[PDB]
């Protein structure tokens, strides 16, 4: 049984992570969304929020487990039995940010290894942060979030 | 009449920005130089400041009109008749960033056409972050700003 | 305002990215000239008369868009061509560098050519005529990259 | 899941940044195909049968891994081999939007194959192939960067 | 007796900035390691740590002096005669902010000249940054700094 | 500290760029060595003959200044020339990666030898020999980015 982690701060979780996680499950038998509580970002959602938002939006997949975490991301990793650690690439600027990560992941964590996907065009120029600026300014970002994320951002900001 | 939008938060304005609107004004009828009130940023400047300094800085141009809005920007642009938006591009760091905000304006209004165009190469290597970074420090930034502007810098500095 | 734009390049063959750079361009500009490069110099799969006739059939439906060959630097023709606007279609995956040594050097040789970088649809922004072309040569499917015409063309050249 | 997967490229010669990156892929898929491409679009220093010969004796020791060449677009190849997973190691000094309009294209051709992007160990993130042909070209010391069969076959090909 | 300036927050400094300052008292007669004061980057360490810190790390350095500045940076380039500035270039995202500061010193100083060096490989992916973040996830960072400063940061943490 | 630095390129033609470079260098180090490479490998418009005659008269002015050909790697002949510096020029517009690669290499054959990048002023931190050469093949003036040795013997190597 192969486990892969896809961790993030998913504040909230857009298509684009459900694009990713999406391929992370058809490759591996079962993949665990970590939720990374990111207190130093000053997320919009609570982890609580944010796990709950993340089940609801994966539901549809059988092997997708969602957990939030406070840990050191490799120390969450080795607990959870995971060797393949998800990342999704976008762009140059992600990549060399990314690369960081995964050198010091596999510093703390040799046997776990970083692997990076790339999202579909559609989701290619979008990110948490694109969608929470344009919601904040009442800009329609249906499109970009699943349903029950959708309204809950609309929610948060109203 | 062609009616282009040049967005930004212009914090303060520079040399660069007035390079340009100046290009700008050379291909569009008509040019509006729209300051976005950022308060996300914590700006130096208030949005009121950034109007007047850029309305001084821009005056010798007939064809600019200086607005400020809090609005989304697509809705700001659709509410100005604009059909083309104006961005300065001087390195590849922009251009990605450039191109996620032009992809999410295409989506929420996709007749405005988002335009880069690049500074003269005096102003590639400049910026309002890296200009008030030298200010607070006391360097000399008299090349880099209108003289209005620098002014303005110097006195809310003092 | 009544400005002349230029859109060059070596469309070889014109792609569906072409197309959209140009559509947006003829949105934005009273008259646009798609400028094809002679351009032996990287051997291309069509001629210069194969190039244009195919740029013009892609464009016919756009009434402001006129189809010239050239063999000179970009600049002298857009001199030439009383243009005041280039055109460069920014991909997600254009060498932005390469883009900016171009842009600078235009404008050296040409102050009065201000160049206007376009940004095409995000179904064409990973794509070039060079993927294209290696693509087809190697036998995979280019339909979805090109318009009709040109895939048809393709298919010919190809073939021989 | 019995996942295959497919590692392409030329290896002309293989390095040990190839070596790391195979060997990481075994670590995660139950099948590698490490696939040569036949591609004398570039002349290659050594001919398919020496790099196939030579990137068999680098990997003998890893039970899952298979050296095949193949002639076809990469797509085309891994459809034939079953193949859903298609490994690109991913240095320091890649052309990363080289890969993001290569892997949006292979998606084109093949939706059910997806490209998995791996990172070497910092040792062999900033070399690649070319540079090490042209550094053991010029007369410089390539032994740190290749398997040592890799390394006796570079020197007699260059004695000649 | 050629003089050069390696000026940074180094907050705290790592085995990266060891291995520059390092290239650079082989190259130049005399290096100061120049810690900026850098209120704007809320550092974990103060000024004053920082300097410690960095002297203990670089003693087995005999042509080092480390000093702290709140100046602006060419102005204390100027003051120290110094005519190199070192800085270390380990990615693409760096380079192009490398270049901002590189073209506004030499404006401010003409004679101060920047000169990049490139870290080994091996710390070619850190930065304090991401040490501190490691570090306050409880992950070992002993590989990535000097000794003293990894028990300073331990225990600034504790 | 006696520093010995060495400046290398094709210098086909030796452009602004690489005359603000190497005078930024000389006013670093004691002495620098200007390496003109014997490189056939990309058929150089000027020979070695003509590119180490007009780097000579192009930095006559500096007299720390040594122009020298080379046809060996850079690293051996640097380590012949007891040099322990590397010059690099970064353009706004280089090739990070290239030299992120060439300089890892360069440690690795020599590691006394230090890669020092500078950067040009920002009139030429756009330009490159191969922009400028393209266009002054193709009939552009290039004449703001050439000693004025170098831009009379280019007009006469174009003549013919
Ligand atoms: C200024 C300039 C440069 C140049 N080529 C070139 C060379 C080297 C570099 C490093 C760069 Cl950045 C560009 N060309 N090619 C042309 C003619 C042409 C037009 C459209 C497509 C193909 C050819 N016109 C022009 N004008
Ligand atoms: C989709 C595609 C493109 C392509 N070549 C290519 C062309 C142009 C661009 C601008 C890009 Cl991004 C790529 N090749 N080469 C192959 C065959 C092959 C496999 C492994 C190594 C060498 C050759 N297969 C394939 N498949
Ligand atoms: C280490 C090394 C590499 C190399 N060429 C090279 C090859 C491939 C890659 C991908 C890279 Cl990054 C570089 N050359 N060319 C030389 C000789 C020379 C000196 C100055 C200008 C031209 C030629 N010396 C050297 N030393």
């Amino acid at each position: 049984q192969k486990r892969a982690i896809y961790p993030g701060t998913f504040d909230p979780i857009t298509n684009g992570h459900i694009d990713i996680v999406t391929r992370a499950t058809q490759m591996f038998d079962h993949v665990i969304l970590a939720i990374a509580a990111s207190p130093s970002k000053k997320p919009m959602f609570t982890l609580e929020e944010r796990v709950a938002l993340a089940q609801q939006a994966t539901a549809h997949l059988g092997n997708v487990e969602v957990v939030g975490f406070s840990d050191l991301m490799a120390n969450f990793a080795r607990n959870q039995h995971a060797t393949v650690l998800i990342r999704g690439l976008r762009a140059v600027a992600d990549f060399e940010y990314e690369m960081q990560l995964a050198h010091m992941n596999r510093h703390l964590m040799p046997e776990l290894e970083s692997v990076f996907l790339m999202p579909s065009k559609e989701w290619s120029f979008i990110s948490s942060s694109l969608v929470k600026e344009v919601a904040r300014h009442q800009g329609d970002v249906t499109h970009f979030l699943p349903e029950n994320v959708h309204q809950a951002l609309m929610a948060k900001l109203a």
